[PDB]
Order: C-alpha cells, then structure tokens, then sequence
C-alpha cells in the first residue's frame, strides 16, 4: 500500500511491474491535483493552489484530460509528432475522458534524494496529455523520478484579448504551478528539489524554452532543461495576433461585444465544449491560440530576450531529428517516391511567401533559396528533390532556431549540449524512404523499446533500438543527475542493451558557438561539428540580408 | 640528309635523338616560313603567302621570335602560366632573338599519313613563342606530327582602331595562314591534312576557340580542337575597347592624330621596338591588345556566337586544372599559408566590383558570393580561406567559361570531351600547399617527364609523372587520330610508363549537358560527373539574376 503524505494530504499510489525481466517495478501516483480546478470565475485566470483533503486520496488512475478535439481534422499535421497523427485511434482513447477540471500530474517513482524529470507535452498547444507518455521505464532504468503534466490547452489555456481582460498564458502559468508543487512536495516522494530537469518535445520543447525566459521561473525553481525539436523562436511558438483570434472565436460563439471585459465575461459563461469545437484557423505555419507576449509572464519577443541573455543560466540540452519535416512533403510525393521540379518550385515559393511575406519589388529570396536547396551534382533525381525540399522545411522550422538558441545559451554561459537524432523505427504508417521524423525520438527517450511494441508505439523495435534507447536514457538521466550527459553512469554494454553499446567510447562534448560540437545519435555515433552549417548560416546570416533588400507584406 | 620538297621549295631538316632509351628519334624542321614577312606596308595587314625559293633552304634552327618584352614586369602573372613566370631567366633565352619578320613554324616528324597536331601558344597575346614547346616527345611517343607556330603578338598582332584603318586580328589571321600552309604542305612531310587537330593552353586555348568561331576557318581546314585552360568567353579573351588603347599607344609614340588612317600610317613608320616597349595597361582582368570583334574574322561577341551555335561541328576536348588561380592569392598568403577574413572579404569584393561593376543600389552580389565561398563547416581555418578564395578566381575565370563552352558544343552536336587536371610536379618556386596551377598540364601533354627535367621545366619528375604523362599523351594523340580519346591505343602498362598505368580501366566517356561526365586526371583517376556543379551554376545562373537587381557601372 504505497502511501505518501504531501502538504495537501495523504495519497495512495499503485505498484506497476514492467514488461522487461531486468527492470524493477515502479510506484505510480496518477491523477494528482497540483492546482484548484480552473472553472467558473477561474477560467482565464492564473491557477490557484489545490485544496487539501483529510482522508487518503487515491491516485491509481489518470484524471480526465483537458478539453480538446483531435478527431475532426483540425490538427496541423506538419506541426504535430508523426506517431500521434499516424495513430489517432489509439491517441483518442487517451483523451476520451475530458473535463475543464484537468490540472493533474502523474508521478513515476523507482523502487539519497533522486533527480526529478518533469515532462511537458505539446504538439500545437491545442491538444494532448502527459498521460500519453509513460514514465515508468525511464524512472526504473535511470533511477530518477519522472513526472508528466496536464496544463490548460487551446482556448482555455491561451486565449488573450491583448489587454487586461484576458492576459493569456494560463497554460504556462499552470506549468509553473506544477513546478512549484513539485519543488515543494516531491521530497515526500523521495525526490530532490535541487535537481529538477524539465524536458519536452515539439511545442512541449517550446514551453520548456519559454519557461526559461519567464521571471515567474524564480531562481532555484528548476535547474536544467531539455528541449527536443522545439524552441521559442519558431514561427509557431508564439501567437502574435491573440486579440484577432479571441474576437473571431467570440464571434463564432455569440460573444463578440465591443468591451473586452464583457467579451471575456461572456466567454466565461459558455460550456467549455462550445469553445473547444469552434474552427479558428491561423495563418499557415503560425498559431492562433498559444503563448503570447503579455509583457509579464513573457516580457518581450523571445528573440529579443534571447539576444539579450534574459534568462537564468540553466544546464541546457537541445537537439533536432534528421527529417523533422516529413509531413511537409509526404502528400506531394508521387508513387515513385519523388518530387517534380515544378512541385519543388511551387512548395519553396509558397513557403517563403508565407514566412517572409510577398516582395513589393524584384524577388531575390525565392530565387536564392531554390538555388541553395537544389542538388546541382544530381539535379535530375526526383528523390533527391524530395530530400532537399524536406530539408528546407526541417532546417527552417527546427534546425536554424535550435542552433540560434544553442549559440545564445552558450554565449551567455549556460552549459549547453546539442544533438542530432539520426535513428528511428519505421511503422507501417510511414514511407519506407523517410528518415527520423518529428517526435520519433520520444519512444527512445521513454524507453519504449525495452518493453516492446505498445498500442501507442506499435513499431517492432529491434535489438539495436533497445540498445539505442538505453544509451539515450543514460545520457538524458546522467544530465538530470549532474548537468553533464556523461556523468555518473558510463556508456557500457550490459544485458539490458541486448546488443553492444556503440557509444562506449563516445563522450558527449559541451557545445560552444565557436566549435559547435554536437552528438550524432545513430548506429554510427560520434561527436561532430557545425551541424548543417551551410544551411544554418544561409537562414541566420544571408537570408536576413536579402530579405531587407525589398519591402514585404503579408496577407 | 632530311629533305622535303614543299609547294615553295626544298627544305632540309635535322634528326634529333631523345633523352629516353625507348623513344625513337624525330626529324625537326625549325624556322619554316609559312607567310611573307609582315613588314613595311604589310604591318597591320593580313598575312600573305611566303615567297618560293629555288635552292635548299635550311630549317635546322629556330627563326627569330615576334617582338615582345617579358623582362620589365609588364606581364600579368594572374593570366600567364606559372612555369613561364617562375622561370623568366630561361624563358628570356628563348625570346632574346626578335624580329618583325617572325611568321615561322616548327615541324616535328616521327621516324599511312600521320595525324597532325598544331600547337598554339599564348599567355596574354603579348608574349611567347611556339619555340618554347618541344614537340619531339609527343611526336615520337604518339606517332603524330607536331607543329608549333609563331604568330604576330601584342600591338603588331592585334592593334585595332575600331574601324577600317586597322581592323585587328592579324595574329589570328596568321594562325589561319599557318593552318592553310599546313593543310597544303604537311602531306609532303607524311602528314594527313584530313586529320588536323589544333591545341593550345591559356590564351592559346582562347585562340583555338576563337578559330572555331571564324568563317575564315572554312569547312575542312582542321577537324579537331583541344583547348586547355582557355576559352573565348573569359573576361580577358577579347579586347572590347580596342580604339581606346590604339589611341593611348599612339599618344605615347607621338602618332595620335584625328584621322585613324593617318594614325595607322604613322604607326607603320615607327621602329617596332618603339611600339612594343610602351606601357599600355588595360583594366584589371581584361586585355588591351588582343582579338577584337571586327564583324569579319570574329563576327560578333563570342558569347552570342556560342549561344547560337555559330561554329562548325569539330571534335572538341577541353578542361581546366584544380588550382588555376594560384597567382591570384599567392601574394596575400601569410607566412602561415593562410588568408585572413579581412583579406578574403577585400579580395572577393574587389574582384566582383571589377568584373560586375559597382552597384548603384544596395549590394546583393558581393554578400552572396562571400557567403558561397565561405566554408561554414570550417570557417575558422585560414588555410581553408586561402583555398576557397583561390577556388573563386579559378571557378570564375576558367571553370564556368569552360563548362559553358562544353555545354554549348555538346548541345549543338559537337563530340565533346571534358577533363579536370588534378596532378602536377612542384618546383621549388611554387608554394608547397599549391595544387596544379595554370599551365601545369603542359609538361605532361608534351611528355617532358619522359626526357627528365629540362631547363624550362626543372621539376624532378617522378615515375608516376612519367606514367601520367604517357597516359595523357595517349588520350591526346588518340583524340588526334580518331576524334575519340580512347581509340586506337588502349591505356596499357608498358616499360615506357615506368609504373603501372592507373588508367587501364578508365574509358574517357563523352560529355553531354545532361550527365556532364568528365575525366578526373590524377593518381586516383576515374570518370566523374558535373564538375564543381554548385559553383558553376552559381556563376552561370544565380549571379546573372542577382546582377540584374541593380544598375552597375565600371570605371
Ligand atoms: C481508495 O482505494 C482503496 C484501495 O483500493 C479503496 O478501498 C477505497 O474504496 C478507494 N476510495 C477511497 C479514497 O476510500
Ligand atoms: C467584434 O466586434 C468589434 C467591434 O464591434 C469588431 O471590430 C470586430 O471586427 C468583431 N469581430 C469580428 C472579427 O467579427
Ligand atoms: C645549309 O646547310 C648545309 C648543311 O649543313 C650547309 O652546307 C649550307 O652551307 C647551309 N646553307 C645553305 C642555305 O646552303
Ligand atoms: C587622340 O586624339 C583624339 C582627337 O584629337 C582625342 O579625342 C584622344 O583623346 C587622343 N588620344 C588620347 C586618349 O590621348
Ligand atoms: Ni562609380
């Protein structure tokens, strides 16, 4: 009978055996309230502490998830993890039970104080749940406590009128409240509040970075951050026109009045289902509801905050996957796995126009970008065209921003580590020609290969996948334990790996803007330098110069 | 007693043994007049046939060379072959005996009709002599007749008033006259007038290409062309402001009168040395005296003629050397063999402004070129900077023009072959870090390694140099024999090679604009595709687009 007494009352967890003969069991505390329900007058308001209870509260099953709709095709596939979009039937079972009363977290405890890794999920800020990420294997394997969190999503978590009526960022404030709850109560579970690492993939990674830029993350709250395939600098990390979308939403539900306070009060009267089901489309590659620059939680544009080093110095780990942008080209690839020269020019031109605006003069940007992403040493290959087009989207939305983020963190003294993920397990839902796509590193970080194929992750993981997952978890948990991916657990070959550990002699060197060393995570691992340096510098150095040659405007 | 009766009279040659035990001797006919002396009223006039003689004329020693000055530092080192500029003391001995009466050619005959290879020398159109190129080894080894030619140089060979007073191109007309003489008389020496191949390096290669664009090269005159490191499309292949320089020269010698006919008549009265010794400097990277677009010999801009396929369909072979542009950077390299970021920016910017003119608006060209030639994967390496800067000059002045030439020839049906020369023998006069420079292929084509170091080519040639020279001569002479570098002599290993022939299994595939297959000539030979495709397309496609973004002007 796993009982723990927290500052709010006694809680009962549940022991769970893992589907691996080597891994020990864990104790799970599911559906733990970390804040009061954000309902009634508390909708569109910062989270309040949870109410205490006098008996023993059971935490043996997941609590309802935050309101969302993932079955009507409103989800931006180019932004969400492929494992999620390709397995909607299973994902749906995890979010079938919903409620506005959804501020709960899950704790996985292995059977001195242990490091705590807090996972922040996120695809587009509109959907998901930490419940989708089983932290059992990571906890048991790395001997760390793993926590998954549910924070307010979409409209309920991010609506903002651009003024005092609704300041936005409720979902981020929930994450901060979950971190405060953890800091104050995890010791009761055997956790170390002085060694808290927050990690997340995709929009979850964006959340991680945004938290490091907020003064609400007081010194000492958490110590390290791991942002996988997600930054605060991408076009879809922040909502820059919140008021516009708040009013479009209001108009659709019959609440669009002149006064913003009355508008919000009206929205607070609506059944949450009504707000969630409306179709509010943002510009392509951008978001409608999400983090906003309120001047308080998020003090200014993240780019400015980063350039000016407006963040505490956490230990930082970040990276990207070889082929993040799969969904960007998957639909235009012909039956021969190739992309035509015409589809290529069309795709590149439209992407540039949406991100940089239409030129009011003679174009130079589109012409230059098409030239740069054309393999002149093999310009006739339709498959190579597919590859370079995919690389363009990957470089622009993930690689460039990640490098810009790494450069600034190291420049300002944050111990930084960078990785490029070049491995994955292909399911029957992904093209045979595809490389690791957005979200593909998640199963490895969570140790799914160690417990075999699951409903959520059905790929038939190989022994090499198990070995690689073990390697990744060792680096990730070493980082959680010391802020150094190499300490204290060496990369050795043990029965758990099932195959020789190919990283035995690979020390993950710290990243610096000068050498830019990074870990190439794959079956042929090694530390390399200047990840895709040519394309990264094209986007960060040359393009801005060319962009300023003309006046541009959007629509 | 080597006697031959030509259409103009009997000529006596001289037998010559070669410094190689395997090679047979050759009969040399040196100083054979192929035209009448272009003196008096014949200065600045097309060449006339030579006068016949009734006795036996001796052709056992070189005739005086055409007027020139190579000792006062007026020679543009960036344009001339390195072996020439680095060994002026020896070169000077070959041009010490000069005369305006200089239209003579040299014939090398091996001891059915044999193919004839006519070598056209040329550094900047102002200096040199075919006498510098001993065709003995090529003739003996390949069993072909080799001819070297002396044509009018500099002022005497190319002065033009831009009108009828002096139409220019006298030196080119001399080459045509030498080819006509060869066509009509080489059979008397055992040569085949139906298999005449013209070849040349540097400005000599430019001459070769210009001849293919002239209507004066009537169908049947010659059948094949080999242009080594030289085209008719480079900035220094043609003189575009002839009148301007004709008048600057006239002013310097006291002949600048208003009437162009009177100006020319005055120049015709001057001692040739007076015209040769004047310092007439053209714009950097351009020429003052050289081929001009007269609308007759050269009907229009070579670029236009090439785009429109205005040339007969010859068998063509063309190529470039790995590091042509050595002299462009050699002087700015520090004692550490590197180039600073500042010197790099300065060199690139100045080169671009000279070739493209100064922009009258915000620059885009300089910024883009600097970005393209920066190795972002090793941006801190000063030696890499040296290499990329050298590559920039090489790509622009030699590679791009050669590829443009090859593409057009193949597009219009000319059987085309392309090579990249990646081997050389370093003398103690060139930097240890340098790769094959401009003119470095000459010793190999001429078989110099077979006879050991010479006064002109003092490098201590290795066994591999001998082997490679043998390989090159086989490809070149096979081309002369059949128009196909692979027939009829196979690339086998014989005692003459001294080392195993590394090209035994390397068939030189024909070049096409689609596959752009070329022969990589080096110690690790093989046919490759799309030589430096990225940089070539940058210059041929992207740059022209960026150039048109602004109005540009020169000074
Ligand atoms: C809590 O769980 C216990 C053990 O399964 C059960 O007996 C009880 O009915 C549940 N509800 C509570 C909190 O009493
Ligand atoms: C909501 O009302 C305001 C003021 O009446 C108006 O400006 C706005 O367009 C309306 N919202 C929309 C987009 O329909
Ligand atoms: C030509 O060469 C021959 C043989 O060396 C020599 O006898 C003669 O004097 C030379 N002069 C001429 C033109 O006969
Ligand atoms: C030569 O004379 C002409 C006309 O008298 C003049 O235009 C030209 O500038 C003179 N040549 C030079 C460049 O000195
Ligand atoms: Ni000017």
């Amino acid at each position: 009978d796993p009982l723990v007494t927290t500052n709010f009352g006694k809680i009962r967890g549940i022991k769970k055996e893992l589907n691996n003969e080597i891994l020990g069991p864990v104790i799970q505390f599911l559906g733990v309230p970390y804040a009061a329900p954000p309902t009634g007058e508390h909708r569109f308001q910062p989270p309040e502490p949870p109410s205490p209870w006098s008996d023993i509260r059971n935490a043996t099953q997941f609590a309802p998830v935050c309101p969302q709709n993932i079955i009507d095709g409103r989800l931006p596939e180019v932004m969400l993890p492929v494992w999620f979009t390709n397995n909607l039937d299973v994902v749906s079972s995890y979010v079938q039970d919903q409620s506005e009363d959804c501020l709960y977290l899950n704790i996985y405890v292995p059977t001195g104080p242990k490091p705590v890794m807090v996972y922040i999920h996120g695809g587009s800020y509109m959907e998901g749940t930490g419940n989708l990420y089983d932290g059992s294997v990571l906890a048991s394997y790395g001997n760390v406590i793993v926590i998954t969190v549910n924070y307010r999503l979409g409209v309920l978590g991010f609506l903002s009128t651009g003024d005092q009526a609704a300041k936005g960022n409720y979902g981020l404030l929930d994450l901060i409240q979950a971190l405060r709850w953890t800091s104050e109560n995890i010791g009761f579970f055997g956790g170390d509040p002085l060694r808290i690492t927050v990690f997340g993939s995709g929009a979850g990674g964006s959340c991680v970075n945004l938290l490091t830029l907020s003064h609400y993350s007081e010194k000492g709250l958490f110590q390290r951050a791991i942002a996988q395939s997600g930054t605060a600098l991408s076009s879809w990390a922040v909502s820059f026109q919140p008021a516009k979308y708040a009013r479009i939403l209001a108009t659709k539900v019959g609440c669009n009045v002149s006064d913003t306070v009355e508008l919000v009060e009206c929205l607070q009267k609506k059944p949450y289902k009504e707000l969630v089901d409306q179709d509010v489309q943002p510009a392509r590659y951008h978001i409608a509801f999400g983090p906003v620059i309120d001047g308080d939680v998020i003090p200014d544009d993240p780019q400015i905050l980063m350039e000016q080093g407006e963040f505490l110095n956490y230990d930082i780990m970040l990276g990207v996957n070889q082929g993040e942008g799969l969904k960007f080209v998957e639909n235009i690839v012909d039956s021969d796995d190739g992309v035509s020269a015409s589809d290529f020019d069309f795709a590149v031109s439209n992407f540039v126009d949406n991100l940089y605006g239409y030129p009011e003069g003679k174009d130079v940007l589109r012409e230059t970008i098409k030239f740069m992403y054309t393999d002149w040493a093999d310009r006739h290959n339709p498959e190579t065209r597919r590859k370079t087009l995919l690389a363009l989207f990957t470089d622009h939305q993930w690689v460039a921003p990640a490098v810009a983020t790494a450069d600034l963190h190291s420049n300002f003294g944050s111990p930084t580590y960078f990785y490029a993920f070049y491995h994955h397990c292909q399911t029957d839902q992904v093209p045979a020609w595809a490389d690791a796509a957005h979200g593909d590193e998640v199963p490895y970080v969570l140790g799914i290969p160690m417990i075999g194929p699951t409903e959520l992750f059905p790929c038939n993981f190989s022994k090499n996948d198990v070995m690689l997952s073990a390697v990744v978890m060792t680096y990730w948990t070493n980082f959680a334990k010391t802020g150094d991916p190499n300490q204290p657990v060496p990369q050795d070959t043990k029965f758990i790996h099932t195959k020789p550990n190919r990283f035995e002699e690979v020390a993950w060197t710290r990243y610096s803007q000068k050498d830019q060393l990074y870990l190439h995570i794959g079956l042929k691992p090694r530390v390399k330098e200047h990840y895709r340096a040519n394309k990264v510098n094209l986007w960060l150095e040359l393009v801005p110069h060319l962009h300023n040659l003309n006046d541009h405007h959007h629509h």
